[PDB]
């Protein structure tokens, strides 16, 4: 199956999702001096006071946060997006060593890891169905970077341990996301697709200009994950990111002057 490995990492996935070759693919390198004020944009809005966590999975790549989506209830609109879009689960990419992790680059630069907030196009009614459209999804990724500790991130990091390996869960109720967010929501925005197979095309990417920190410790909890199963030989789960791919027709927008 596909992961991150040598033999099953990112330069192999074309063979069984052909689409990563594609004409939009995710992520990309944000040129900062290339990318346009964009005056359409409308203001970014991130509804999240509402928001129902239920529950932490190692699906066997990163973990997932997931969310009840059978409402409204935390929502993105605004910014380059028409309509509402609800949030289903945020995730992360990180790397072995601080210096690597995020998966989209600024003129450049790698993060030490990327946190991505997933939210579907509700007029298709079910993610599934959103995943058919061009405009089904909207991810706003958020850089990290190693320095102070970032408090609305401490529970995720404490239950880390309770779901090492591949395919445990635990609960987790009443986490507030808002808690991941820096101060400024400048971004930057382009279409694009899904980073893990299978790598759809789906995706109006909002990239936030401000990064969070995290502590060393933080991070390094991360790291003590495994991509492995209960009772197999261990691998740690570090360097699930996929590099920057060619931008081939688009063009980055940015909300700021
Ligand atoms: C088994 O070996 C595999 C399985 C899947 C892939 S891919 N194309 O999904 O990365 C490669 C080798
Ligand atoms: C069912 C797969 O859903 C995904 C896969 C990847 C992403 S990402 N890494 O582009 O945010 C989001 C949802
Ligand atoms: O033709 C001019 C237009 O070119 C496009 O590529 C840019 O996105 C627009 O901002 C510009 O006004
Ligand atoms: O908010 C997410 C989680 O944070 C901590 O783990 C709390 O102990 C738990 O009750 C909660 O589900
Ligand atoms: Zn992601």
């Amino acid at each position: 199956h596909w992961g991150y490995g040598k033999h099953n990492g990112p330069e192999h996935w074309h063979k069984d999702f052909p689409i990563a070759k594609g004409e939009r693919q995710s992520p990309v390198d944000i040129d900062t001096h290339t990318a346009k004020y964009d005056p359409s944009l409308k203001p970014l809005s991130v509804s999240y006071d509402q928001a129902t966590s239920l529950r932490i999975l190692n699906n066997g790549h990163a973990f997932n946060v997931e969310f009840d989506d059978s409402q409204d209830k935390a929502v993105l609109k605004g910014g380059p997006l028409d309509g509402t879009y609800r949030l289903i689960q945020f995730h992360f990419h990180w790397g072995s060593l601080d210096g690597q992790g995020s998966e989209h680059t600024v003129d450049k630069k790698k993060y030490a890891a990327e946190l991505h907030l997933v939210h579907w196009n509700t007029k298709y009614g079910d993610f599934g169905k959103a995943v058919q459209q061009p405009d089904g999804l909207a991810v706003l990724g958020i850089f990290l970077k190693v320095g102070s500790a970032k408090p609305g991130l401490q529970k995720v990091v404490d239950v880390l341990d309770s779901i090492k390996t591949k395919g445990k869960s635990a609960d987790f109720t009443n986490f507030d996301p808002r808690g991941l967010l820096p101060e400024s929501l400048d971004y930057w925005t382009y279409p694009g697709s899904l980073t893990t197979p299978p790598l759809l095309e789906c995706v109006t990417w909002i990239v936030l200009k401000e990064p969070i920190s995290v502590s060393s410790e933080q991070v390094l909890k991360f790291r003590k994950l495994n991509f492995n199963g209960e009772g197999e030989p261990e691998e740690l789960m570090v360097d699930n990111w996929r590099p920057a791919q060619p931008l081939k027709n688009r063009q980055i927008k940015a909300s700021f002057k």
